[PDB]
């Protein structure tokens, strides 16, 4: 059983976090439901740690007293198909080996599934780490109860004797990398320094041996990810949403600096010694499109390439760890800014990007945003019930699984029927504009290899790589973003047709060089 | 928002009540959440009651930490 | 009225059948059920057969005393796809005509159903008589118990006047020989020999006008291929299984000696004159394994080529009749001890191997084989009844129609909604990698035109058929087998990134290739 | 050793989450899985409400016999 400790006394060296517990719904919580303090308390003064107390990073750590939120977060939706690849007929992208030769992702890119999972998938898919990591047997990808308990629970390592990643099947990758853990896990949250920068005091960094850091994590989505856990308040944690709000001064939304104003971030530091090591970002609102824009983005978390002169950008780099925080049409220009590119591509050796689930910087300025709805208006609203305190449903999914909570009390026009036909009208218009965008990126590929062989110029295929550039940009963010257009479907239009548009202009220039060769 | 009271304070008085709480699951929860004794604590004496304290009979006392037992 | 025979006047010239008819659970069970013997008695001696007598191989002639296990039989489930074509963006193999182009295969390939319907399918399938034989009309393919009656119940033949395989419509193939019909029927166990070898007591052989084979044969899976008509115990009928466990020694289990022996088969004779005729194969246990493993396997039931020296092998070889009894790591090497390969690629030329329907050899090593499971108890379980005399289901399909007795009646610690989920992350996951695997087959299939046309070499080309023939079997093994990874998922994956790697490696031999030639 | 809360108040069964004890104090027909079938796993749901009803109709059958006797004494 737990045994209360002397909170003033840890008060009496802990300023700033009095001045949080304080005044916060945690005011009555001890410090020992978190915290292992007693030889630390022995040893330590104002200005030297003494022994490190432990803190407990666990989910269950908050579900003795929030059981309806832990257990809503835990449960596993069967229907959200597993291990599914994208690069299939019947999934997103049916052309995406093609698209996407000369990068990792070729090895393997499946649907998400179930928030209990994202830990354990990280480590298990083919493309991160080797295949290295495999689940205990077959019958543990069920287990999402376990995966939250640990994924060392769940899962074996093929050499627990060797710390370098490589290759132990021939098909898989070594994509993999300290800054990747950041959106799986906060479990290194006192241990990792703002941005993964060096620090005396960091025992992980960007520079770190991957599967060393892996095997020192446990926990998917930890619960103060976005609460405090001393004032109980709303906040973020991850340092590169941090990093583009308020380090960078573009705001909570870029696109209008009102709604950043009255839904602010103010960030707070913390110090080693007397250097700063960690910060979060307190909310001014409980505003969850930040929340979720913690990992809902797309980012650089990766080695990469100057786009200036084609030399490599390595972890080291603090561009290895970037939000862009860019919506589809003011991307290329982000990107110029760092002077960064992902990868060439296999065949057109075109210098390219590399685009990653970017829900926030798509919602911004769709229909729904400017009328004040967030994510879990739709994603995880507010349990309706004829009898009974409510909560919030902690269940982050689609809102077809509750359209009477997520969607039917908003729009009482409208039928469930009919409200599922609206969401399909989109989603059927948007995926056949991403197949036909694939259809003419293809079609361009394949003349690269012909105009090489027929002797087109060097200037003739820049042009041409230039335009693959933007071809694919304009294409990727829609098979890299979950909602098949229906954050922001005018702007899917807009940019699919975009693509087309770059792909064809390829396409004609290509064919007229090689048919002029042949000519001569 | 709750702010927590001294339960040493309490337990000065009431020695069946510290036995009971120091040992069980409940030795973490503050005497704030079920009973307002401020004015109590200023009047009464060993014997002695004094204001008569406030103390929570409602079941949202025990709903916010036990959501999933009350609904 | 039936009226029963004599059968101890029988036996006097029968000891064979008395050894077994009298000691098994069908001692009681007389003659006049399945024979017509009256002429045969009045003019026969222990050495001269005189009038041939009658043998019933219809169903119905079991059907009288087991009508539960007959109706279980004959249950259509409809919904399993029916005339499905593989080769299609939806179904199992998308990229199938480019990777099969050279096989009659090309021609139709579709998706099995329901057993009833095995022997109707297999005659009206475009690839097999040239559009010789049809249903009756379009509303005759729901007739599962008429097609169990008699295929030419419910079936019409083009021309009746002759026997020839020849084209009826534009694009089919005639593909179908003797020796097919081993897997669809055994009304013809009486009339042809141990193999199909010619034999002066067989009416039909490898050899034989299969048209004129067809006309003769009636009904689908014959209810003795698994049970000993005369003493009611477990064994096989089909020449080529008896031929691979006993003549060539390989055993029941040929990873495994001692369950071999444990569960093993023992060859008995039967002789025409004083030669030997026919067998069959008695097993120690009922084992399903075995009694499945007469159809469900790959191999050899046509004309195909020597590797050696590319010469022609012919229906009268015996080599046209053969099971491999191979896992997919041992095949090449089964297929190089019989010197034999079935087709040269369309495109590429490169001889190639078939492979089909391997559900027995693949089973072999996975951890429910290891562990004691058999085919029926996934796929046609005991029935559980809450007042009744328990029987064996015979509707041998999916257990997704019946999770409750075929799965979780051992994987108690799982909902049916947790099954399907395991499923189908193995299903998704190898279905993935087979999408994967024709990526690159196709992609290396593409270049040799290329090469051809660019002037590559001879022997650079003979090394990418090489390699073409390894890429082809670890890549179709696993559009041939039906369960999609299921049942051996370690296998599967190990064999299809085999595949990708092969495919890869000839890429790339034939892209460097060809931009030498233009260098030059 | 069987109690009131094993038919009326059992745990609650979850394929992911926390264990907690239903206080939902009703009559198990509305979650026999967890109150009956978990010990009486030679039963299918609609053999153990056979079995209570058997039990519930013919001791109503006796309560309707010893009132018509009542009765008829009163009178
Ligand atoms: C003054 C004598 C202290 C007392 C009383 C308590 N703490 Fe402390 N703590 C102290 C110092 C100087 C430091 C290190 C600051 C630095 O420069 O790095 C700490 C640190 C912690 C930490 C963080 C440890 C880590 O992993 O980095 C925690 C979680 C912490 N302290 C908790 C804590 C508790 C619960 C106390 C009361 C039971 C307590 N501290 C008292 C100094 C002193
Ligand atoms: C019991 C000992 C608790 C522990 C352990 C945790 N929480 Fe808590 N929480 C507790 C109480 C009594 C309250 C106040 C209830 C009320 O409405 O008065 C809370 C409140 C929160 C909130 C709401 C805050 C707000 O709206 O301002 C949140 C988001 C919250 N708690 C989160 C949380 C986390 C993440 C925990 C694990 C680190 C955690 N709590 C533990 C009681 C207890
Ligand atoms: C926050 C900015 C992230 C970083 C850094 C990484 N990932 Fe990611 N991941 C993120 C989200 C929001 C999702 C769900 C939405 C989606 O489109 O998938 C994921 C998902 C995955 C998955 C599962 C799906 C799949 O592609 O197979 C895996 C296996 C995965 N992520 C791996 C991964 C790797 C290897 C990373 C470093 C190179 C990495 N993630 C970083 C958010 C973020
Ligand atoms: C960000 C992705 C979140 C994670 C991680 C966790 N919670 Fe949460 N929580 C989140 C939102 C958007 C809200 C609603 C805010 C609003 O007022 O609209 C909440 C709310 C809570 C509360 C308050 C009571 C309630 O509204 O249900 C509690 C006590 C709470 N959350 C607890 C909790 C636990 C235990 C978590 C780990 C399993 C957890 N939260 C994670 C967003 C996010
Ligand atoms: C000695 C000076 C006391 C202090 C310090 C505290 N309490 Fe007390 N309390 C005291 C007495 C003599 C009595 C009468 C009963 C007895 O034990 O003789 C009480 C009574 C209570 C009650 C019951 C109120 C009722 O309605 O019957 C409660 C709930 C109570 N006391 C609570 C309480 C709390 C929370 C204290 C610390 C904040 C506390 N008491 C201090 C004497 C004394
Ligand atoms: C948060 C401030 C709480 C309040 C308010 C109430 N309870 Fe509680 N309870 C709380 C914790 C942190 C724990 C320990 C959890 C663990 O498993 O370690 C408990 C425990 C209980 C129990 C279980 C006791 C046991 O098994 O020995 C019960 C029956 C219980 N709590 C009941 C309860 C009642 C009736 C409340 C209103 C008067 C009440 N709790 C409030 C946290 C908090
Ligand atoms: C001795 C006078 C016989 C009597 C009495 C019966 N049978 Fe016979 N049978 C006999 C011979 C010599 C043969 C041929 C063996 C050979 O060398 O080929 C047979 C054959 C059969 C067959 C198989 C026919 C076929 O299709 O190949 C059957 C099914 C059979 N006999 C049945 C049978 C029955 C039911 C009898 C009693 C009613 C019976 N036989 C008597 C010799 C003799
Ligand atoms: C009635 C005249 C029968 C005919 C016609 C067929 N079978 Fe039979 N069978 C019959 C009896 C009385 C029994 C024994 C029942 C018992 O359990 O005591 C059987 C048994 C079988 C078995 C089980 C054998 C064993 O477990 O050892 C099988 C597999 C079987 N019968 C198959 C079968 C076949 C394939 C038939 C058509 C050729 C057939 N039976 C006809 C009664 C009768
Ligand atoms: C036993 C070793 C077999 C031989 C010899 C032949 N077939 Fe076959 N067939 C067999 C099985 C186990 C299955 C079901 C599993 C599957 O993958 O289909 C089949 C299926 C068919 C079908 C229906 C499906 C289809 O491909 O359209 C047809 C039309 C068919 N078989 C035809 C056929 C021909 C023409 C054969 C001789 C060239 C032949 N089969 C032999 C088992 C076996
Ligand atoms: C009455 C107005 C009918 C309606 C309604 C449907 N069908 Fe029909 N169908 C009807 C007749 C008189 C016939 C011919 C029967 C004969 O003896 O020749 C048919 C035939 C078919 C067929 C066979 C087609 C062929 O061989 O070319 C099929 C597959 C069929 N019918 C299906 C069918 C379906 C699915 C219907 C509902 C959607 C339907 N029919 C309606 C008469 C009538
Ligand atoms: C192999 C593919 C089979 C075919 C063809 C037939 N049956 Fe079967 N039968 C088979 C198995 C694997 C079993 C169970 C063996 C075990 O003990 O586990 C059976 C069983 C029977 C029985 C016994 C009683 C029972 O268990 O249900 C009978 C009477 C029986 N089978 C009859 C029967 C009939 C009539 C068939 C044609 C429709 C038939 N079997 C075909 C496997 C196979
Ligand atoms: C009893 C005859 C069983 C049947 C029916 C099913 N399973 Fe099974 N399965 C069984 C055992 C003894 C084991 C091994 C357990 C161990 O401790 O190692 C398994 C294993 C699996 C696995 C894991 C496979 C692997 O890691 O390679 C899976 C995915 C699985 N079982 C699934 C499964 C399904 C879906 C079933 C119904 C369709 C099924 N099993 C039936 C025993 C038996
Ligand atoms: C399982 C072995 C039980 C035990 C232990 C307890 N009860 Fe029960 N109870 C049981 C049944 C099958 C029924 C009839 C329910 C029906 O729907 O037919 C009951 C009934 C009650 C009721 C009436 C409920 C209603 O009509 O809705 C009450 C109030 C009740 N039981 C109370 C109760 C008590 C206090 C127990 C412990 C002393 C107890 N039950 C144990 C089954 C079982
Ligand atoms: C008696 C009629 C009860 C009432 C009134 C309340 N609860 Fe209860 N509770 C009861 C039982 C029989 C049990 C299970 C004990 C066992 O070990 O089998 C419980 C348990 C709890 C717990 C512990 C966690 C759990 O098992 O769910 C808690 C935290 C709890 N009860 C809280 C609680 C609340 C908030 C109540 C008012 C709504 C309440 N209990 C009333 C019996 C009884
Ligand atoms: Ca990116
Ligand atoms: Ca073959």
């Amino acid at each position: 059983n737990l045994k209360p400790v002397d909170a003033m006394q840890c008060f009496d060296c802990h300023t700033q976090i009095e001045d949080m517990h304080t005044v916060g719904k945690h005011a009555t919580v001890n410090c020992v439901h978190c915290h292992d303090a007693t030889e630390h308390v022995e040893t330590a003064s104002s200005r030297r740690m003494g022994e490190r107390p432990v803190t407990r990073m666990d989910l269950e750590a908050c579900a003795t007293c929030h059981t309806a939120q832990f257990n809503s977060f835990v449960e596993v939706r069967h229907e959200s198909h597993p291990r599914l690849e994208k690069a299939t007929p019947t999934s997103r992208s049916p052309m995406f080996d093609k698209l996407i030769a000369g990068h990792g992702f070729a090895f393997e890119h499946a649907e998400p599934r179930s928030h209990a999972f994202m830990l354990v998938d990280h480590f298990v898919v083919d493309r991160a780490y080797g295949g290295r990591f495999q689940f205990k047997n077959w019958q543990k990808v069920t287990d999402g109860m376990g995966a939250v308990r640990g994924a060392w629970t769940v899962l074996t390592d093929a050499d627990p004797e060797s710390s370098d990643q490589r290759r132990f099947l021939s098909q898989t990758a070594t994509a993999a990398n300290p800054v990747c853990l950041n959106c799986k896990t906060q479990d290194h949250i006192l241990d990792w320094a703002y941005m993964g920068d060096e620090h005396e005091a960091a025992k992980w960094s960007r520079t770190s041996e991957v599967v060393e850091f892996a095997r020192d994590l446990n926990h998917p989505l930890n619960c103060f990810m976005c609460h405090d856990p001393h004032s109980a308040g709303p906040r973020v944690v991850r340092d590169g949403l941090i990093n583009a709000v308020v380090d960078r001064g573009l705001g909570t939304y870029p696109h209008d600096p009102v709604k950043s104003e009255q839904q602010g971030m103010t960030k707070v530091t913390f110090q080693r010694g007397r250097e700063d090591f960690r910060a979060i970002g307190l909310l001014d609102t409980a505003d969850s499109n930040v929340m979720c824009a913690q990992c809902h983005v797309e980012y650089n978390c990766n080695p990469g390439y100057q786009l200036s002169d084609g030399s490599r950008v390595g972890m080291d780099d603090r561009r290895a760890n970037h939000f862009f925080w860019a919506n589809v049409f003011d991307y290329k220009e982000a990107a110029q800014e760092i002077d960064f590119f992902d990868f060439r591509h296999a065949t057109t050796g075109a210098a390219l990007p590399k685009l990653q689930h970017p829900e926030a910087e798509t919602f911004w300025g769709s229909v729904h945003e400017r009328n004040g709805v967030a994510c879990a208006d739709c994603h995880m609203p507010k349990v309706q019930l004829e009898n009974g305190k409510v909560y919030t449903s902690h269940s982050q999914r689609t809102p077809r699984d509750m359209m009477g909570q997520a969607c039917l009390n908003c729009h009482a026009e409208w039928t469930e029927d009919q409200a599922l036909y609206a969401i399909d009208y989109i989603k059927n218009y948007t995926h056949g504009k991403i197949v036909k965008s694939e259809y003419w990126l293809a079609k361009m590929i394949d003349l690269f290899p012909v105009a090489k062989r027929a002797g087109v110029s060097e200037d003739v295929l820049n042009q041409a790589r230039e335009l693959h550039y933007d071809a694919h940009l304009y294409w990727e963010w829609w098979t890299a973003e979950n909602s098949v257009g229906f954050h922001n479907p005018d702007q899917a239009r807009e940019s699919l047709m975009t693509s087309i548009s770059k792909s064809k202009e390829a396409v004609s220039l290509l064919n007229d060089a090689i048919d002029a060769q042949v000519a001569s």
